[PDB]
């Protein structure tokens, strides 16, 4: 709508979000 004002509050859900390559696993 405005701006999709919601997850947001978190941004999706982080971790995966920001970055996870680093990870071996």
């Amino acid at each position: 709508g405005w701006g999709s004002f919601f997850r947001r509050a978190a941004h999706v859900g982080r971790h995966v979000g920001r970055a996870a390559l680093t990870h071996y696993l």
